[PDB]
């Protein structure tokens, strides 16, 4: 089997990309962010706080035949950026662009933290990281690409983020005439839980590569790159008067400036990120000082290649019985 599914940025920024996805039976469509940096599919719910659903699409399990409670089982999560949500579990039929798949574990919120409140246009997450991270308690969950992987022509999904357009996710097959070049594939450890892997350097705009070893992970459910202060400085050193700003939560820059491409190794190949795709726009309403899509890592742990990066490539998560990841130019 195969799936193959559009997905689309919910606002101008490329914020966050939402792709639809059915739920039960009849089904149900809602609007779930494909996340490989976590594992839960969750939804907004009939079970969801009234006060804290503003807009969202919401499932309904009494209104499905194929709906089944997990008994006992319970879900708590905390993203990176301090959202979180928790709720109880059912079983039931879920098919994303074609692919179904049977007893998949959704995930019914009954709290959401403020900014899931605030975002009328992401209905719940997918996750796509490794099942290891799942918080179903007592018994953890699958994820969907788990579940679905045995049945799939190929153990494999792809992730081909627009630039201020859409994109596709596939599951089980990977399109040639989607990207240019050949496909890179690096290794993965799933020590984390994780996609992790190591990145072979970096450039700023037209200098030189860089050779150092960036590990990192490959997270669709981060908007920007997170990359080490030393790597970050350098490329905002190229940009006229930009600086980080404790006030704002990072570097910002003259909305002004015209940004430098910033290129990462994948291997011996390279990917070009276009300066155009690293602007977040005003940090406020008509201001004049811009956000950047570079951001440092240091406070965080690990860094993170989010859309800003993603979305510049061709992505395949070889989920093989050793995963790898591949990465083409487009």
């Amino acid at each position: 089997s195969t799936g193959s599914a559009t997905t689309t940025p919910i606002d101008s920024l490329d914020d966050a990309y939402i792709t639809p996805v059915q739920i039960g039976t009849p089904a149900q469509t809602l609007n779930l962010d494909f996340d490989t940096g976590s594992s839960d599919l969750w939804v907004f719910s009939s079970e969801t706080t009234a006060s804290e659903v503003d807009g969202q699409t919401i499932y309904t399990p009494s209104k499905s035949t194929t709906a089944k409670l997990l008994s006992g089982a319970t879900w708590s999560i905390s993203y990176g950026d301090g959202s979180s949500s928790s709720g109880d579990v059912y079983t039931d039929t879920v098919s994303v662009g074609g692919l179904t798949v049977t007893g998949q574990a959704v995930e019914s919120a009954k709290k959401v933290s403020s900014s899931f409140t605030e975002d009328s246009t992401i209905d719940g997450l997918l996750g796509l990281a490794f099942s290891t991270l799942n918080t179903v308690s007592p018994t953890q969950q699958k994820t969907f690409f788990d579940n679905a992987k045995a049945s799939l022509d190929s153990p494999v999904f792809t992730a081909d983020l627009g630039y201020h357009a859409p994109g596709t996710y596939n599951f089980g097959f990977i399109d040639t005439t989607a990207y240019t070049g050949s496909i890179t594939y690096t290794a993965v450890s799933t020590k984390q839980g994780f996609w992790e892997w190591t990145s072979t350097g970096y450039a700023v705009g037209s200098g030189t590569f860089k050779s150092t070893s960036i590990d990192g992970i490959a997270d669709t459910g981060t908007t920007l790159l997170y990359l080490p202060a030393t790597v970050v400085s350098a490329y905002w050193a190229q940009v006229s008067g930009a600086k980080s700003s404790s006030s704002v939560g990072g570097y910002v820059f003259p909305c002004s400036a015209t940004l430098p491409s910033f290129t990462f190794g994948v291997g011996s190949a390279r990917i070009v990120i276009p300066g155009d795709y690293i602007d977040f726009g005003p940090i406020s309403t008509g201001s004049s000082s811009c956000f950047g899509g570079i951001q440092s890592s240091a406070g965080i742990g690990i860094n993170i290649f989010g859309d800003v990066a993603l979305k510049a490539a061709f992505v395949v998560f070889n989920g093989a019985t050793t995963p790898t990841l591949g990465f083409a130019s487009k």
